[PDB]
């Protein structure tokens, strides 16, 4: 018989998706280069529309012209391995799909070769984790436009639906969809280190228990920042850990491990010339708590402030710490929406902000009701060049600001380190400002390496010599 | 005949090295892929010991054996392309030396080619600038320790000297002299943006115009922030332009410019996994301040804070902002020799960190005085694991972190941007916390993702069903 779709690499993810798949009404054909995990999932999906093939050829015969393959396997060379294996296999109009976490320049490669033999590529970021891929992920295909139009209903039935809108759109040409999965993985980032901060500025400055820190975040996400991490917060600081009856938060090891897919958002904002601090912070955070015995080393040798107890306003410090959160959040997600601007410029893909925020909305991690203001913004201004312009993001950091100086101040003071929120507030008073001291840099570059320089007064370039 | 060395590369970088060889008594051999660059630097170079050569072939034949040939080409493909004009005709024993401003695993690479066919490789950071190159720069030579030896002379003939001792040393294999070259763009960076912080707040806090701000940093540079960089800044700050009776500082357009290989310290510090924040915000610095159209449009619509004029002690606030400078330059330095110790360890280079403080000494920008302070912390422990553990550098940090403290509230409160300084902060009062709020992280992401987690209290790899 002839299938639907086929899926290849059945870890769980792969395994999920392809449940979502049939769940939605399609016939689904599977393939794993392991034999045991196909064996495993077809006594898993007992019942349902999903029959095991066991090679390459067997699995692209089994599938109804033109061809519908989703590639959910390990990253590098077993992904172009597998895609070296279709080739001899697959017709001019076959589709072959990524779904992994890949670098949006593979993909581009890729891309590239599949079509000078008239096959297409659609390199898509599936974001949810294993439960979202079971029950509505948010998905983010790139590629030939033709190709995602025959595989668009399938995205479109297996996607979460916020008001009746999938969280799936098509994204743009070649490497775009992976290219925005990154996006996502870095503001993710991002928005877990300024949490952190909350916490860390709650616990320090207040001295607040897990059981009010539960409190003030349950609290918080009954307003704006109402959002999947924030809820997520609000309950992992209500778990008791049995053993030692201690709050199990506590009791976890403060190392945060990351994928090598953590770092690529920043790299990236590196290559393009944008500035992403706060994130590319947030990277560095991770990577320091990981220098946990580096840490606690110099802990009995260096020296903080000597600093007494807190004796402020509480309630207006709590908020405080909200707004300064909630403005940190706002100047990251500026900072990445900034970066796919410079990147859709560069590599042509004519991106469309408010669809990105649309699918943003459900499914995947960073989902919030905050990406609904951010879809607002692009729909009265697609071509708005940063976030901090938009009237409703406008009025919020006019009315924040305080609240985040206030924050950053405080924590220079007491020695509670906000790397995160005070390049937030670093980024927002150099964007505002007119004049910066980059004359004296630029002065410095043509004074040793005759570099030259442009004027505040005058048109063209110029040179002094200094020496 | 014979020439003792040549060079292929004739920009200005590389004309003044060949004249720098010259003048310490070698006889060089010149080529260049466009010839009239040749023709050019001849008629530059007559009255010294330099021939031209019109051909790879020439070139490689006027050299004696084993040769010696210094490559000053563009980086990629051009630097490759030479290589492979170069490869026919080369001996087995001879030695080319890319002193180019090269990525560290092309030269890994390189230099595991051409040691197939018998041929040594060596890459060299050369710093300085254009006035180092011909007067006496810095040389970070990395590659196969005997072919460094038969050019050790050379080297030091020609590098900077201070008190005597020249700015080269073996740095280590392959890539690792290239790598040290990376750094170092990465740190010039970082105190070319802490300067330019200090300025800022001096300029805005206090108003002080061109003249005040030249008294400042002249006086900073006769204490321990002692260095060329802050020279040629309290210079700078004299300059009158004469066509606006205006310091020429105020008429240069504030759009910091960069190289391409500006971002590679902060790029490879995240494939290292080391925290390499004041570089880092740095670069992004320099990417913020090109954004000059969205910057002035910004700036008629983004408020900033409420400020009343600065009331506090005068001289206390120039000191204060005097201490969070060297204080962030400390963190800064901490950061890259981190990187430094991270990337010897990966690539199995045993850096000596004393030494390469010693060879920032002179030639090099970020040249000071400073730099001796890190040699004797590694002469004390070459096994030192951060600066800020060092007694020197531990005590100045704890003196001077109040005035950063200071600075860092100050400028929050007054919308005056500090990225690098509050980065640094950050940094420090990281770095000595023993529990980070990190543990939230590990939480979450064991929550969303089942990424598992350690624990404090005993050894193991654990998971948690969050959801009940
Ligand atoms: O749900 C998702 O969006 C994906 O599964 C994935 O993009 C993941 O979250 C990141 O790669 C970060 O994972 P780490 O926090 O483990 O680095
Ligand atoms: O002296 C050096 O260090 C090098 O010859 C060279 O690498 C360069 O002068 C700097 O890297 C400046 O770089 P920018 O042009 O980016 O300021």
């Amino acid at each position: 018989a002839k299938h639907q779709i086929g899926v290849i690499g059945l870890a769980v993810m792969g395994k999920n998706l392809a449940l979502n798949i049939e769940s939605k009404g399609y016939s689904v054909a599977v393939y794993n280069r392991l034999r045991e995990k196909t064996d495993e999932f077809l006594q898993e999906a007992k019942g349902k529309n999903i029959v095991g093939t066991y090679s390459i050829e067997e699995f692209v015969n089994a599938l109804e012209k033109p061809r519908k393959i989703l590639l959910m396997v390990k990253a590098g060379a077993p992904t172009d391995a597998t895609i070296e294996q279709l080739k001899p296999h697959l017709e001019k109009g076959d589709i072959v799909i990524d779904g992994g976490n890949t670098y949006f320049k593979d993909t581009q490669r890729r891309n590239k070769e599949l079509a000078e033999l008239g096959i297409h590529f659609i390199g898509t970021g599936v974001s949810g984790g294993e439960e979202g891929a079971l029950k509505g992920p948010s998905i983010m295909p790139g590629g030939q436009k033709e190709a995602h139009e025959l595989v668009r209903p399938i995205f479109e039935a297996i996607a979460a639906k916020v008001d009746g809108e999938p969280c799936t759109t098509y994204i743009g040409p070649d490497g775009a969809g992976h290219y925005v999965k990154m996006v996502h993985n870095g503001i993710e980032y991002g928005d877990m280190q300024l949490i952190a901060e909350a916490y860390f500025l709650l616990k320090h400055v207040l001295g607040m228990d897990a059981a009010e820190l539960h409190e003030v975040f349950a609290d918080w996400n009954k307003g704006e920042l109402n959002s999947y991490l924030i809820e997520i917060t609000a309950d992992i600081f209500t778990k008791i850990d049995e053993e030692t009856g201690k709050p199990l938060v506590d009791v976890i090891l403060d190392k945060a491990g990351q994928k090598g897919t953590g770092k690529w958002t920043s790299q990236n904002a590196l290559d393009l010339g944008v500035p992403l601090p706060i994130i590319t912070e947030s990277v560095f955070a991770r990577f320091l708590s990981a220098m946990k015995d580096e840490r606690v080393k110099a802990s009995k040798v260096l020296a903080g402030p000597a600093v007494k107890p807190f004796e402020g306003d509480r309630a207006h410090f709590i908020e405080a710490v909200r707004r300064a959160l909630y403005m940190s959040k706002i100047c990251s997600y500026a900072q990445g929406f900034a970066q796919m601007k410079a990147a859709s410029e560069e590599y042509n893909w004519n991106l469309r902000y408010g669809d990105i925020a649309m699918i943003f909305r459900g499914g995947c991690i960073i989902r919030a009701q905050f990406l609904q203001k951010i879809k607002e913004a692009y729909d009265r201004d697609p071509a708005l060049s940063n976030l901090l312009l938009d009237s409703y993001f406008k009025d919020i950091v006019e009315r924040y600001q305080d609240a985040l100086r206030e924050i950053v101040a405080t924590a220079a003071m007491r020695g509670i380190p906000v790397p995160g929120s005070a390049s937030a507030l670093a980024y927002y008073d150099s964007y505002r400002t007119a004049v910066l001291p980059a004359n004296l840099i630029q002065a410095q570059r043509d004074y040793f390496g005759a570099h030259t320089y442009e004027r505040v007064d005058k048109e063209g370039i110029f040179h002094t010599e200094w020496l």
